[PDB]
């Protein structure tokens, strides 16, 4: 009997999944459960944390009796996923602890692959305490489009405010002061005004995830760490980062 | 008071003049004044001559009572409008003699950009005296793919001759002789027959202005420079290179 | 009078030839004759052997009354024919022993190149002997695509097995183990179960040649040579290459 047996209903949510998370993070464990799959851990730098969830709705087949961790390495698995189409039909198996993520895809034809796990020596992670002053929605990729433009322009941070009505994203260059600003596509829930400062590589970094979902959501508090999240259709992806100061 | 405002009929314009200059010339002076924009200085290397107007007939608005020459880093101009769309409205503003252009990007976004500009000591330039042999107007993009399979084939020349129905473009490399043939589209307004060679790192380096014109004009001397003209709806951009012998 | 002139039906074929070929071998023979064009000569690395023959069908025009020999640097000739569309009038012509190949595009547009000939000094080569226990017809794209992703994810072999109604493929790398498996699009002309291994570099480096032909056909052997062919309208491209053990 398998450890572990998976068929998602979407191969591109998995294969979105893995580009997405190795933009900020190299190798991490996925544990698997009855409840799904998750990912809770800091980024490379161990300056901010990431955390996925893939819920047991994201799939058409899922067996998982007891909770399991896969320790992967991201670069080597979406170089296998690279390899796959949107189309096929995208299964895990987990035969025993012999160290071994067999991915399959469907088609007249079948590709069997064997993934080699790895070691990952992690601490659990908790995620942070939050009320945020304010909570802004966002087409993912205009979102995208200005983390890039800002890598370009700008220097180390990024300044994210928002009012009523408005939401603005400061960076100032070495020859370059750069100032977007939008008007409620984009939603603001608002309680209180807000402006903070983040590194900009990891928000640029983040905002790579935006294939998951057509919008992304940004919880904004002045001192508290920021949350991005990419919600899909039961898969939510969430980075949590603190301000700059 | 702003010394200078001005928002263009079309962002494309303006854009695809700074990438069209920034291949023949780093940094240069943007001459302002009631009657346009201007820029005249030698190339890079101090081989050309580089002639720009954008006339004001180009803009929406434009204000410029008093003359104003901007010192522009054109890698920098660059790199911001890159960031901008073809469909925007775009805006140049300088307050005083503070050192900074402001460009404006309208959408429900604005984008605000301070670009530092520079100091650029050069002397004036004035173009040279000319009367053709032979004036040749021929698609600009006909034009570039000729100079990049050159560029490729070829060494450090290339000969352009004029008949009174033929155009003629010769390189000869280390392992080629090319040969590209026209006939008259193409047009040819002819009273002498005429043919020089030409530095081809320039030619080619000029003929990337194409997106400025459908048709580039060709103003043909056996002796005195070649006039390259991109003519575009309120604006113009020239080139003057003097053959090789 | 000319030695050799030829023009093609589609100047698409011999475009394509060229890349083909140049993927595998960097100079070679042409030998021209009224039979058409040919060429037999080792892979780069001498492991392998390439065999190709474009027919006399699959020119407009074509004359070579005396067989000749045009040694040929590919890389030149492949820049030369980049430079062309698949639309033209491709024309070949040889003056005399001058040691230059004409090609020559026919459009309001003509292009000549004079390419310089090379001394090519090979030992002709004869084909192998085969009877073949499993001959494999399927879309050239997609072994094309099979082989790129093997290069990807394996190591320095791969498995090509055949039985009744099943192709298996196999590579393992050092963080993986794949497998595809084909059932029978793909044809299957079997009368004996077979696998061998190939070096995958030649196997990829061959596959490129897709263009030639919708389909690639491999005659399968245990022991002997591996044949990959591309048959294309009036012309073929065939590859030899022994399993590995």
């Amino acid at each position: 009997m398998c450890a572990f047996h998976a068929k998602f209903k979407e191969a591109a949510l998995f294969k979105r999944v893995v580009e997405s998370l190795k933009s900020t993070i190299d190798k991490t464990n996925f544990d698997c459960s009855d409840a799904g799959i998750a990912v809770q851990c800091m980024d490379n730098s161990h300056v901010s944390l990431v955390s996925l969830l893939i819920e047991t709705d994201a799939f058409d087949e899922f067996q998982c009796l007891k909770p399991i961790t896969l320790g992967i390495n991201l670069t080597h698995l979406s170089k296998i996923l690279k390899a796959l189409d949107n189309d096929c039909g995208l299964i895990l198996d987990v035969k025993k602890v012999d160290d071994a993520v067999l991915s399959i895809t469907s088609e007249n034809k079948t590709m069997k692959f064997g993934l080699n796990l790895v070691d990952i020596e992690a601490e659990s992670v908790e995620i942070p305490e939050l009320q945020s002053d304010a909570i802004i929605t966002l087409s993912s990729a205009e979102f995208l489009k200005i983390t890039k433009d800002f890598s370009a322009l700008g220097d180390d941070s990024i300044t994210i405010g928002c009012t009523k009505n408005e939401v603005t994203l400061t960076t100032k260059g070495a020859m370059c002061e750069t100032c977007m600003t939008l008007s409620a596509g984009l939603q603001i829930e608002h309680n209180k005004d807000v402006t903070a400062s983040f590194a900009l590589k990891q928000i640029s970094e983040f905002a790579k995830s935006a294939p998951l979902a057509d919008n992304v959501k940004l919880s904004l508090s002045g001192q508290a760490p920021l949350i991005m999240e990419f919600k899909g259709e039961a898969c939510v992806l969430k980075f949590y980062l603190a301000p700059k100061f």
